[PDB]
């Protein structure tokens, strides 16, 4: 019992952290068998970052001019390629400790952890979802740019996050590791603003079933709503349009638990109208919605 | 920027984690050379857990009824012996991920990543805090006992906390890595209530601080107070005493920011006093305690 914010194992990925250096900018890459993956602003001084031609700059670049290093041992660079936002940089040399892995492009509302890195090393991992704006809500101070977001399936590693901005307003933008950015940013220190980040209302009622399993049940109601009516109640509090795909999604849960997903809606709604009245959830006294109904099944059923 | 309630990386800790089993119960062992600790009620039946000798249970067992598989690897038991309430169990192998390593048993307040595993396999990790009533409010199973608290310096791992007991309120009590347990728990099924759970106020203010660096300032007030005129709202509202110890503690993020540590108490003062207003801090609609002052530091300074 007791449930907690958790992020998967981060050893796979500590395995393929290294440090990518392209002149005076040092940030970290991904080691794949013998392509390391960095952001391509490694090639960008902070006075290019304001209007780069990433083309035109790459260039003047030559595979010696990036300086991969794997703990203390040098990687030769044997070719560069730029794919989208991201640098494959070919090493001579596989990473020995490749775990299996794919790159999956994650949507809106889904949870996967980071492994924070400075200087190719590790200094923390946390579990963070893919706002509906196509942020996230990260820690990332300088260096840390090439820190990745995964899931972990048994033993795959699914690459999902490169981090490469923060906002502005101090919220973080990446890719994808094909160096697709989430959302409309790009790799450019200019004006970008995020639009409105609504709340996850499936991963909001999924917390509420974790919530319930674990016995803090004091927010159950008498009532049931329906999909439109709770819709309405959403729309004004800036949570995301519940659709029957959520409430197929959240069947397991409403079937341990045997409260219908629209009576937990109903819940849900009145907590939104009457707030927590100085109560908690397990343990928090906002609505959490960085925890998806996959996470909540795999979380009160110890997958490993 | 950002803050995030980070974990240390599990990778040093997943290398030691293995599967043992005395007879029907099956748990985690940590493997550090050729050591295998895990907790002694792993020779327990649940019935044995109501009133258990374990000096008795233990003359029964022999090197043999000790089953220690790390990964899909069965590790021969050349010796057994109980410390206090862990089992060691001598193998005849040193574990070859063995990373620098020491026990340490931490203070109340103290925070700590748990690596969270079932059969001797990882199942995620999270930031844990030592309650002052010596309890952690963790995400176990059942399995997940002998699942390790650590906290990593650079590359030295030190262990503070293995899992044994869920108490009948739902919180989780342990022991230190030579087995003495934290707080007055014993391991056993019986009626174990923790005393009154206050909060850690060093970490609050720790935490506040994090708050101004990241540019949530409105709870910045224009009050200061003393240590003692502090200590009496702390006392009403289970809030820890502050010493000049935790004063101190705080320097350098009182150095950092250039707010007064007492000046912070008085903010700290006004939110206990009035509460949030429905307003949050770095995300949080309550205060978090469970990021220490070192925490901070490195986290906003980007330590790996
Ligand atoms: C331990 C774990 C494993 C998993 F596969 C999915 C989720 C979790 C828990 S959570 N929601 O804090 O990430
Ligand atoms: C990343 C990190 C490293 C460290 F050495 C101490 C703390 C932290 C951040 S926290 N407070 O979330 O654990």
């Amino acid at each position: 019992s007791g449930f907690r914010k958790m992020a998967f194992p981060s050893g796979k990925v500590e395995g393929c952290m290294v440090q990518v250096t392209c002149g005076t900018t040092t940030l970290n890459g991904l080691w794949l068998d013998d392509v390391v993956y960095c952001p391509r602003h490694v090639i960008c001084t902070s006075e290019d970052m304001l209007n780069p031609n990433y083309e035109d700059l790459l260039i003047r670049k030559s595979n010696h001019n990036f300086l991969v290093q794997a703990g203390n041992v040098q990687l030769r660079v044997i070719g560069h390629s730029m794919q989208n936002c991201v640098l494959k940089l070919k090493v001579d040399t596989a990473n020995p400790k490749t775990p299996k892995y794919k790159f999956v492009r994650i949507q809106p509302g889904q949870t996967f952890s980071v492994l924070a890195c400075y200087n190719g090393s590790p200094s923390g991992v946390y579990q963070c979802a893919m706002r509906p704006n196509f942020t996230i809500k990260g820690s990332f101070l300088n260096g840390s740019c090439g820190s990745v977001g995964f899931n972990i399936d048994y033993d795959c590693v699914s690459f999902c996050y490169m981090h490469h901005m923060e906002l502005p307003t101090g919220v973080h933008a990446g890719t994808d590791l094909e160096g697709n950015f989430y959302g409309p940013f790009v790799d450019r220190q200019t004006a970008q603003a995020a639009g409105t980040d609504t709340t996850i209302t499936v991963n909001v009622l999924a917390w509420l079933y974790a919530a319930v399993i674990n016995g803090d049940r004091w927010f159950l109601n008498r009532f049931t709503t329906t999909l439109n009516d709770f819709n309405l109640v959403a729309m004004k509090y800036n949570y995301e349009p519940l659709t029957q795909d959520h409430v197929d999604i959240l069947g397991p849960l409403s079937a341990q638990t045997g409260i219908a997903v629209l009576d937990m809606c109903a819940s849900l709604k009145e907590l939104l109208q009457n707030g927590m009245n100085g109560r908690t959830i397990l343990g928090s006294a906002l609505l959490e919605d960085e925890f998806t109904p996959f996470d909540v099944v795999r979380q009160c059923s110890g997958v490993t």
